[PDB]
């Protein structure tokens, strides 16, 4: 415990030795606190919504741009039947992901590239200048070789809930674990339950191809607070990963795992301003990126047990009997690949389409592993989706959407509100005119590709690109992006949704927007659709107004008029 963590804790109090001090009046119960020293929002994107004005008077879009306690809580530790059970999975998930992949270490060279590209990475002021200066390197030397001593000095943790760390330390997680997202461990080829990479043109082709699946309902249930459930049960068997690597690259995982996840180090900020010193074993504290995978592998093993638990492979988790652990043992080997088939399964957020709907109350396990279902009673059955069209996965749902030549779309959807509150807010200090119109260009490109079929935003998309210069370059500061692009959006659109869409056997291409379908007019209300009212209309028929007065405010610039693509604006 404090050798490892002690070193982090009296390198910081040295370097405010003057306002160092252990108060007594500390709100951690289930955090240790060590002591304490002297320290002390979202923006409108107005390209967006001067060509948005009827969501304008719409609570639910502008109340989007106005503006810890679940992390002081702890799980309590699992029954040793469940514990075998966990262990048991984790060691043959971990085999089955790795059949077809080698553990491998990320180099300076590739961490280097992703930051010279602007990615999400929790002296030198930007983290593009640390990257080149050796100096940086020098200092992740020095760490690097005291993991391989089985000791730690500067991976701490900053509260904000997002714990960002020093960029050197996301280095050595990069270089110990980035693997498992820089070589698409959780691919749906690979991981069978998996969706990593695929985009969301090809989550409703996934979710209608396990609806395909003989079985009963399709379970949908979320955690409460997936993150602070993360048991230190569940940071050992996420350990195990290490058993298939070898040499330097197994001690630096092992290091990662034993020091920097099994026994963290957090400065939080505490108005009442000072920076808290608390530590802990147990909850997720990782990458954002190591944290995606690591949640997709736990949330796989706990499915498939609650799966075990609904076909009755074992009685109960108090304790397994040696034959029950040969029995779950044969079911993984007779049957595992065959019930993560019968997932998707999305970090924190899975789709669980069971043998038949005794998994609904299949609930010992789960609860006692700590996965506890959001917003029903501990002990209540879970309420499944008779219709795969109905499911919620990855804040969407899916649409079956018949293209007037027969061909069928599954397209992805969610309250339009949601949309276009999004698209209207832009997170970000010094942004020009030119780079608030080039990220309300990737919003509408975006639109165009995944949310054609919705009348208002196809409408809205349209207006946008006539309204932002033809060859400026959409741009985002932090899945499958092909919007992100200065090609034409027909010829994308004719690549994502035919060429290259496995589940489309004819390939012949569209050849304009006319030929791509709507939802239903009723459909698009019931997703928020404003079509039918006064204010929808006026926007319509002055759409070319709007797209004006927003090529007025950029200037004298080089635009074309994309309105024609409709049936409506044509002449
Ligand atoms: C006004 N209507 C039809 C009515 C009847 C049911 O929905 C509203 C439109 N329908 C489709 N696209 C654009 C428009 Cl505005
Ligand atoms: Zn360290
Ligand atoms: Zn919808």
């Amino acid at each position: 415990n404090l050798d490892i963590i002690g070193k982090r804790i009296e390198k910081i109090k040295q370097e405010h030795e003057t306002s160092w001090h252990y108060d007594q009046d500390h709100p951690y119960k289930t955090w240790a606190y060590h002591g304490s020293y002297e320290t002390k929002s979202s923006m409108v994107n107005g390209v967006v919504r001067l060509l948005t004005k009827p969501w304008d008077i719409i609570p639910m879009v502008t109340q989007m741009a106005m503006t810890k306690e679940k992390v002081d809580t702890r799980t309590q530790e699992p029954k040793e039947g469940t514990k075998k059970l966990m262990k048991i999975t984790a060691e043959w998930l971990w085999k089955e992901l790795g059949k077809k992949k080698t553990p491998r270490m990320c180099t300076r060279e590739e961490f280097t590239r992703k930051v010279r590209s602007n990615a999400a990475l929790g002296k030198w002021k930007s983290a593009r200048e640390a990257v080149e200066d050796s100096g940086f390197w020098e200092l992740v030397d020095k760490e690097r070789n005291l993991h391989l001593e089985g000791k730690c000095e500067t991976c701490v943790y900053n509260m904000m809930a997002i714990w960002y760390m020093w960029l050197g330390a996301r280095f050595l997680e990069f270089e110990a674990l980035g693997f498992l997202n820089e070589d698409h461990w959780f691919s749906r080829e690979n991981s069978l339950s998996g969706v990593e990479g695929e985009g969301l043109h090809k989550l409703g082709y996934i979710l209608r191809d396990v609806s395909k699946k003989e079985g009963g309902a399709m379970y949908a249930d979320d955690t409460a607070g997936w993150d602070t459930r993360i048991t230190l049960e569940d940071l050992k068997n996420e350990e195990m990963v290490t058993n298939h690597m070898e040499g330097e690259h197994k001690k630096l995982a092992e290091a990662i795992f034993k020091l920097t996840y099994q026994n963290k180090v957090v400065r939080v900020q505490r108005p009442t301003t000072v920076m808290d010193i608390i530590s802990r074993r147990d909850q997720r504290g990782s990458g954002q990126v190591v944290t995606y995978g690591l949640n997709t592998f736990t949330n796989m093993e706990a499915q498939l047990i609650r799966q075990m638990e609904g076909e009755g492979v074992f009685k109960s988790i108090q304790h397994l009997t040696v034959t029950e652990e040969i029995a779950v043992k044969n079911w993984l080997v007779r049957v595992g690949r065959e019930r993560l088939s019968r997932m998707a399964i999305s970090g924190d957020d899975c789709v669980v389409k069971p043998l038949d709907d005794r998994f609904a109350s299949a609930l010992t396990a789960l609860n006692d592993m700590g996965k506890v279902r959001k917003d029903i009673q501990q002990w209540e059955p879970s309420r499944g989706w008779n219709d795969w069209t109905q499911v919620p996965f990855c804040s969407h749902h899916f649409h079956e959407l018949i293209m007037k030549d027969g061909r069928v779309l599954v397209v992805p959807c969610r309250n339009q509100d949601e949309l276009i509150g999004r698209a209207r807010i832009s997170q970000g200090a010094g942004w020009s005119l030119r780079e608030t119109a080039c990220l309300g260009k990737s919003y509408a490109q975006m639109w165009s590709l995944m949310y054609f079929h919705r009348r208002d935003l196809r409408l809205a998309a349209n207006a946008i690109c006539s309204a932002v210069p033809s060859h400026w370059v959409p741009t985002s500061r932090t899945a499958t992006h092909e919007w992100m692009t200065t090609e034409d959006m027909l010829t994308v659109w004719n690549r994502v949704w035919i060429q290259e869409n496995p589940w489309m056997e004819d390939k012949t291409p569209v050849e304009s927007w006319e030929e791509i379908p709507y939802l239903g007019k009723r459909e698009d209300q019931w997703c928020g659709s404003l079509i039918g009212l006064t204010s929808r209309a006026t926007w319509a028929k002055n759409i070319q107004t709007a797209i004006n007065q927003v090529r007025s405010l950029i200037g004298n610039e080089e635009y074309t008029d994309y309105m024609p693509s409709m049936k409506r604006f044509r002449r």
